[PDB]
């Protein structure tokens, strides 16, 4: 035989100059690398291509800020790379951006802060690249680099801290618009996320309108059952988390969840779970958020039932609560003081169930209605359902934007939440999907109930592609044909293929 040269890349490189008249084009390079090499070594092979040696660019639309080993980048990105600047809009040449053009957006801001030094003004240049990690598309959005720069100035000018904060507080443009960008940053780094969550907590706890009232109203929604039940239950008894904001339509989710569980040999009971604060509760008041979560977990355990998290929003919340409680015994003591009045006692490591994990994991059932005729587009902040979809023969292509979810914005900047969820919806449709799969109740609501209101403002023809939850799909694949039993009669977009 012969040696197989396996260390090979296909790199497509954005070629463009903002001051020249040729359209952007991608050029293909077929490069060899060695196990020892770093990104800068590959960039050095790209003749005529403009890039900074201080790494700041995108590979497959994920922001990369380090000179990483090529082998590590291949593990993360595959051997097929698209190399882009951090921003096409502000591209200067090839892989470099026009920092000067970006900075022009902040001229009005700087006129409001004439007291800062020339040096302090110039420091924003060191932050600005951070703006381009965020995949969000609101053009009024001030930029995450800019938010962190203002944070830097707030430290340096304690007197102006509240005035500075107010400048990044506007509903249309400010920091309340931020949502996790970790998926779109190389190595899923959450440092930026935590820095901005910190600002959101500061703002929601400040006197600035409308955030003071936003927080007071949200905290008034933690409503605990005074005397919750504690009864023993037989094996295989479940209770579904059901404490969601009152406007959310949860009927089909909870109905299909129950039916799926029953099909899987479980029985369900109702328990008065406390509201968890939705998306923002954990930002506004960690301690209230933790107390509600501890109450819910203690309540499930006191009744000897599995607590079923039927969708992503509540499950991600409970993961966060468990991470904090189960690693900090002092916080458990603190929450347990508040739980005494309900005669509940939280203990670490209370086992819970994510329904969508069960759908993917437990596959020992007969396929009665294959999905081979169909294409799905699945949105999840966690993971695509490869195994379950393979089981049922559903083709569900992976796509860049599947990890995004702008439903929380419905509470803080409704117009932007509406537009960006509508954008995600049509990205799914444009993949050729017969239906969308929502892991998130919030996103489902945006896709469905708010579809009509969104169409009136999102400038694209009406499409009636339905959205389904995983348990609904599973039930259908198991041969369920009764639309009402699946909860589908209450969706906005009707299912027509059964």
């Amino acid at each position: 035989g012969s040696h197989m040269s396996v260390l090979k890349l296909h790199v497509k490189v954005f070629r463009f100059e903002t001051n020249k008249d040729y359209n952007p084009a991608y050029e293909s390079y077929f490069l060899e690398y060695q196990e020892d090499q770093y990104l800068l070594d590959l960039l050095k092979q790209l003749k005529g291509v403009s890039y900074s040696e201080n790494i700041a660019l995108k590979i497959n639309q994920i922001a990369v800020f380090e000179d990483a080993k090529v082998s590590d980048l291949v593990a993360f990105f595959s051997k097929e790379w698209v190399l882009d600047p951090l921003s096409k809009r502000y591209a200067l040449k090839d892989l470099m951006i026009d920092e000067k053009a970006v900075l022009k957006n902040y001229e009005d801001f700087f006129k409001q802060v004439p007291y800062i030094t020339k040096g302090e003004k110039e420091e924003l240049e060191k932050f600005i690249q951070i703006n381009f990690i965020n995949p969000q598309t609101n053009p009024k959005y001030l930029g995450d680099g800019f938010f962190l720069y203002v944070k830097w100035l707030m430290k340096r000018y304690p007197t102006e801290r509240d005035r500075l904060l107010e400048m990044i507080s506007q509903p249309e443009s400010g920091v309340m618009n931020f949502l996790s960008v970790a998926h779109y940053l190389y190595k899923n780094d959450d440092n930026i996320d935590h820095e901005i969550y910190e600002l959101q907590e500061i703002l929601t706890n400040s006197k600035i309108k409308p955030w003071k009232d936003f927080s007071k109203n949200l905290l008034s929604l933690f409503q605990y059952h005074s005397n919750p039940p504690k009864t023993p239950n037989p094996p295989k008894t479940c209770a579904l988390f059901n404490a969601y904001a009152k406007h959310l339509d949860v009927q089909s989710l909870l109905k299909s969840a129950k039916l799926y569980l029953e099909k899987m040999g479980q029985k369900t009971i109702d328990l008065p779970f406390c509201y968890d604060g939705g998306y923002y509760g954990k930002i506004i008041s960690t301690h209230d958020f933790l107390t509600a979560s501890a109450y819910n977990l203690a309540l499930a355990k006191a009744n000897g039932v599995s607590l079923i998290f039927c969708e992503e929003d509540a499950y991600l919340n409970i993961l966060h609560a468990k991470e904090v409680l189960d690693n900090n015994p002092e916080i458990i003591n603190s929450v347990n003081e508040k739980l005494k009045k309900y005669q509940l006692v939280y203990e670490k490591d209370i086992e819970i169930v994510y329904l969508n994990e069960w759908v993917n994991e437990f596959l020992a059932w007969e396929l009665k209605s294959p999905f081979d005729a169909f294409v799905g587009a699945e949105f999840s902040r966690i993971k695509q359902s490869d195994h379950f979809f393979n089981k049922i023969h559903l083709k569900a292509p992976h796509f860049l934007e599947s990890f995004q979810n702008y439903a929380p914005l419905l509470e803080v900047n409704e117009a932007s939440g509406l537009l960006q969820c509508a954008h995600l919806r049509y990205l799914g449709i444009d993949l050729g999907a017969d239906f969308l799969i929502a892991h998130s109740l919030g996103l489902f609501y945006a896709f469905e109930n708010l579809s009509l209101k969104a169409s009136k403002i999102y400038k694209r023809d009406n499409d009636n592609t339905p959205t389904l939850f995983l348990p609904q799909i599973a039930l259908m694949a198991m041969g369920e044909k009764n639309k009402q039993d699946l909860g589908l009669d209450t969706h906005y977009h009707k299912v027509t293929f059964i």
